[PDB]
C-alpha cells in the first residue's frame, strides 16, 4: 500500500417513483461488484458513489471506508444537476474533497476477478496502463475523435476496454481547461445526445498527447552533470554525442569551436548560448518535444477483460457465462443490452445470472448491512 | 519506498603488499558506481560491502547507510576462508544478518544512469525480472548448464545480462538446499577451475523451473467459492469448464453423475473427493504443475544495459565510451579484459576513463570521505 487509490461508483436506480417522476418530467450488479473488491482488492482504503441523493438499501454506513456523494454538493452552477445521462455525472467526479491524487473510475457494471495489485495500473517509472482494445454511442465516438483530431495530430486513436480506469486530478482538470466549450456543453444537457464528449476517451487520448516544452534555460540547468553554470569539454563531448550519432567526427568538433568563435573554447556559459543563435536553435530543435504525463500501453498480456454482452438468446447467455468461467481474468464487464418485449425469457435470464454472480461471490462482504 | 532493497558490492583490492602476499602463498570503479547510488536510486537504504578485512581509503564511515562485512563472519567452516574467486565469494552474500529479504546483487563495476525504480526490479503480480541476452569461463558455463539440465527439464536457457541481480534469501536458500554437492565444492575452493558453480545463472534457472505440487485437499479448498466444505452445482459447474473447453456438453454432465453414482447429486464433499479415484487422479492431472516463485521474462525494452568491454584499442575505446554517452541507459558494466604488456597505452587507457566518469558524476557523495 504505496499510494490510496480511493475507488468510486455511480449506481442510478431507475425504480423508485422519485426518478421516474423527474423522467416524466423531462440488475443487483454493485451489490456483487462491491463485493469483488474486499476479494481481490483490499488496498483501495476508500469508495465513493456519486448518485443524486438516493441511497442503495443494503449499504451498511457508518463502515469508514464507503460513503454516498450527491450531485447537489459536486456540480458547478446549480442549474445542470437534474442530470439523467452518465457522461454530465462523469465531469464532475473530480470535486469529491477527500479524493487522492489518481481514482479507479470503474463504473457499475465491473467485477473483477484474479486479484488486482497497484502495479497493475500506476507504476513510477511508467504509470497510466492505457488498456487498448451505434444509435446514440457512435456519434459521440465520431464527435470525440473529430475533437481530439484538430489539435493533437491525428494518428489513429484506439478505444478503451472496459476496465476500471484509473484516472488524475490534476490531468483532467487541465483537460477541462483545455476543452471549457465541450465540458459545459455536455454538462449542461439533460440526456444522452449525439454531441456529447465521453469521458475516458477524450481523458486517455488528451494524456497520450500533451507535449511539454522546454526552455534553453533548463537544458542548461541539465545536460550538464556539473555545481553551476560550467559547460566544459566533457559536458560539449556529451552534447555533440547527442546529435551527430554514427560515429563522432572532427568535423563537428571544429563546427562547435567555430559557432563558439563567432560569437563575438574560451568558457561557454548560461548567457552565451542563451544568446547566440543557430546553436540554441540548433539545441532545442532536439530536446523540446517530450511528453508531458507518463503513460504505459499495455502489452495485451494480462487482463485481456471479458467483454461478453447479455443479449437475450438464452444459449448464448450459456456459453457467454461459461466462457466466462473458463477464463478468470482481472477484469470483467457483464452490461445488460436486454429486450423489453419478453417478460418471460428476461425472468429466467436474470436468474440464471444470479447463479453465476452467487458462484463467485457468495459471502455478505462488509460494506452489506445483515438482512 | 515500499520495500527494503539494501544492496551489496565485493571490491576485491589486488595492490596492497598482504594480498598479493597471499596470492604468493598459493581503477576506482566503485567510487563511481557507489556514486551513481546518491543520485539514480535513492531508496535501496543501505549499502553492504563484503571483503576479506580491507576498507577502501574513501569510505566514511559511520554513515548509518554503508557498511563493510567481512568474509571471517560470513563463511561456513572457518577453513575455506583464504578465498582469491568471485564465484565462492557468491556462495555465502545471503549470511549477512540484517539482510532484507530481497537484495541487489551488483558486484563491482555497475553504474547506472537513467533512475532506477522498485517497479524496474520487483513488483507484486510478477517480481522477478529475469534480463536475459572462453579460457575459464565457457566451461564453467557449460558445467552449470549441464548440472540444470540434469534436473528440471532441458529447455533451452538463456544466460543473463550483467544488470544488478536481484536475489532472494529464501529461494537462494532452497537453491543451496538442492545443490549441496557443488556448494561445498565451489566454496571448498582457492581460485578460479573450470568446475565451478556461476551464482546468477545457477539463481536465476533454479527460480524458473521450481514447480510446487498441490495436494487434492488443496483444490478441494480453494476452487469452491463457499464456506466450508460444500462443492455444490454452481462449483460443478466452474468445476467442468475448465476441463471440457470448446462449448460445454450434456455429456460431462452425465460423466460427472456416473463418477459420483459410482462411488458406493448427493452432497458432494471433500472426503468423497479425496477417497474416489479417477476423479481425483482427473482433478489433480489439471491443476498441480503451478510453478513455485513468482519471475517475469524482461521484454527487453527498457534496460538495454550496455556491456560494451575495455579492450586496448584506442579508436574502439572511443567509440565504446562516446556509444556509452549516446544512450543513457539504465544499468552500464564497463569490465576491463586489459592488456599488461602495453604499459604505455593502458595509462592514456585509465585516464581516459577518467574522463568519462567524471562526466557524468563529479559530485563528491555523501558515502565518501573529504580528501
Ligand atoms: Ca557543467
Ligand atoms: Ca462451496
Amino acid at each position: 500500500a504505496c499510494t490510496a487509490i480511493d475507488a468510486v461508483y455511480t449506481w442510478v436506480n431507475g425504480s423508485d417513483p422519485n426518478f421516474i417522476e423527474d423522467i416524466r418530467r423531462f440488475k443487483n450488479e454493485l451489490r456483487y461488484s462491491l463485493r469483488s473488491l474486499e476479494k481481490h482488492a483490499a488496498w483501495i482504503r476508500h469508495v465513493y458513489i456519486v448518485t443524486n441523493g438516493q441511497i442503495p438499501s443494503w449499504l451498511d454506513l457508518s463502515y469508514e471506508r464507503v460513503t454516498v456523494v450527491p450531485h447537489e454538493v459536486l456540480a458547478p452552477d446549480p442549474d445542470q444537476l437534474p442530470t439523467f445521462s452518465s457522461s454530465a455525472i462523469e465531469t464532475f467526479l473530480h470535486r469529491i474533497p477527500k479524493l487522492s491524487k489518481r481514482f479507479l473510475y470503474l463504473n457499475d457494471d465491473i467485477f473483477l476477478g484474479a486479484p488486482l495489485y497497484p502495479e497493475d495500473l500506476y507504476t513510477e517509472a511508467e504509470g497510466v496502463r492505457v488498456y487498448q482494445a451505434t444509435d446514440i454511442y457512435s456519434h459521440s465516438l465520431i464527435a470525440t475523435n473529430m475533437l481530439l483530431n484538430r489539435a493533437y495530430g491525428f494518428k489513429a486513436r484506439h478505444v478503451l476496454a472496459h476496465v476500471g480506469f484509473l484516472i488524475d486530478k490534476d490531468i483532467v482538470e487541465a483537460m477541462q481547461r483545455r476543452f471549457h466549450q465541450q465540458i459545459l456543453d455536455t454538462a449542461h444537457q439533460r440526456f444522452r445526445a449525439p454531441t456529447d464528449l465521453q469521458y475516458a476517451f477524450a481523458y486517455y487520448s488528451f494524456l497520450m498527447s500533451e507535449t511539454k516544452v522546454m526552455s534553453v534555460e533548463e537544458i542548461f540547468d541539465e545536460f550538464d552533470t556539473d555545481g553551476s553554470a560550467t559547460w566544459s569539454d566533457r559536458e560539449v563531448r556529451t552534447f555533440l554525442t547527442r546529435i551527430y550519432q554514427p560515429p563522432l567526427d572532427w568535423s563537428a568538433m571544429r563546427y562547435f569551436e567555430e559557432v563558439v568563435q563567432n560569437c563575438t573554447l574560451p568558457t561557454i556559459t548560461r548567457d552565451l548560448v542563451v544568446r547566440c543563435p543557430l546553436l540554441a536553435e540548433a539545441l532545442a530543435a532536439n530536446f523540446a518535444v517530450r511528453p508531458k504525463y507518463n503513460f504505459h500501453v499495455s502489452p495485451k498480456r494480462t487482463s485481456h477483460s471479458n467483454f461478453m454482452m447479455l443479449t437475450s438468446n438464452l444459449t448464448e447467455v450459456v456459453e457467454s457465462l461459461d466462457r466466462l468461467r473458463r477464463n478468470p481474468r482481472k477484469f470483467n464487464c457483464i452490461n445488460d443490452n436486454l429486450d423489453a418485449n419478453r417478460g418471460e425469457d428476461n425472468e429466467m435470464v436474470r436468474h440464471l445470472l444470479e447463479d453465476f454472480y452467487l458462484s463467485f461471490f457468495p459471502r455478505r462482504s462488509k460494506f452489506e448491512l445483515p438482512p
